[PDB]
């Protein structure tokens, strides 16, 4: 089921990540993204950067067509790439993503990344970014707006923006068992925003930006013995972990059996000393590491 955002509308607390790297064919994201919303999934997240909304478009008025849904049942994220940050750039970037994914409303767009690049790095000031956003929910293109990957001083910088019109009704951030964001979380909470986790199973490694040598989050032994004493799995631990601390969880699988398990999160729950013992797992380990963006201006790990 679901949260109430700061707005007024409703996000499914469990989502489906959509994201696959390029040499995964095109047309999975349409088989896969038909799966979960056959599994039960309602939450789909996307984003221009995934070179997919088309297929997982496709997916989605596939099942309103065969009547499994209706538009309004399904919750679409979409995300601004960070090329398109200078101001006029906002609403013609979620136009496209919208006729992409042949739409006429995204429930959700947000601000992939606060590190801008040229439209090489570019500097741009997010709260001008911000009050694009806020028009394109004015004019109905996105129910909600949000961010992502911003770290507390850079949600403070939009919260505290003079003539705000909209919070960020969440921002949606790596976040797991071994970088928990727990104050980040509690920064969040007070202020009604929600936070998303990504790479809350561990991430997909990808060798561009993780380094191999990090910790494989699903092998955790303690992930293990929980799945063991609960008869789960370690992937369904990591999401429940979620769900009990308030945070909005998504998941990517592009198998057919993991989707089908990943809904199991809503049969059984943790003890706080289970929690305790997840928690005693954060050690400060964000997945994505490079070079790439560590030495970014508005790189968010820096804080
Ligand atoms: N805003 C951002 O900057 C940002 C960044 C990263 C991710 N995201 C979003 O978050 C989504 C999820 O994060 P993620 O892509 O890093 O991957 P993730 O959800 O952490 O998943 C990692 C891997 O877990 C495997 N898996 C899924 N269910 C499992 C299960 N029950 N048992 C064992 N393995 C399981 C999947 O492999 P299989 O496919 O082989 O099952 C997936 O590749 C992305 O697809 C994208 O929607 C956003
Ligand atoms: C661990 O897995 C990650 C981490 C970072 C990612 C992505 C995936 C994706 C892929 C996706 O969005 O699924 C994008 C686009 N990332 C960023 O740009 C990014 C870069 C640096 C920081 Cl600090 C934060 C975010």
């Amino acid at each position: 089921q679901c949260v109430k955002l700061n707005d007024g509308h409703f996000m499914p607390v469990l989502g489906f990540g959509t994201y696959a790297p390029p040499e995964v064919p095109r047309s999975k994201a349409l088989e896969v993204t038909k799966l979960a919303i056959e599994a039960g999934f309602r939450h789909i997240d996307s984003a221009h950067l995934y070179n997919n909304e088309e297929q997982v478009g496709l997916a989605i008025r596939s099942k309103i067509a065969d009547g499994s849904v209706k538009r309004e049942d399904i919750f679409y994220t979409s995300k601004l790439w960070s090329t398109f940050h200078r101001p006029e750039l906002v609403r013609p970037a979620l136009e496209n993503s919208l006729k992409k994914a042949q739409l006429d409303y995204v429930d959700l767009y947000l601000i992939h990344s606060p590190m801008s690049l040229k439209p090489i790095f570019d500097i741009v000031d997010l709260c001008t970014t911000w009050e694009a956003m806020e028009k394109c929910k004015d004019a109905g293109l996105a129910k909600s707006i949000g961010v992502s990957n911003f770290n507390r001083r850079q949600l403070e910088m939009i919260l505290n923006k003079p003539g705000l019109k909209y919070k960020p009704v969440c921002n949606q951030v790596e976040c797991h068992p071994y970088f928990n964001r727990s104050k980040l979380l509690d920064f969040c909470k007070s202020k009604d925003i929600v936070l998303v986790a990504y790479s809350a199973l561990g991430s997909q490694r990808d060798k561009r930006w993780v380094d191999p040598n990090s910790p494989v989050l699903l092998e955790d032994p303690v992930l293990c013995a929980l799945a063991k004493k609960h008869k789960r799995t370690p992937a369904l631990i990591a999401l429940r972990y979620q769900l009990q601390r308030g945070v909005v969880v998504l998941a990517k699988s592009y198998n057919e059996q993991r989707i089908r398990q990943n809904v199991q999160v809503f049969e059984f729950q943790l003890t706080a000393e289970d929690m305790k013992a997840i928690d005693g797992l954060d050690r400060n380990l964000h997945y994505f590491n490079s070079d790439s963006f560590a030495s970014h201006p508005n790189y968010p790990y820096s804080d």
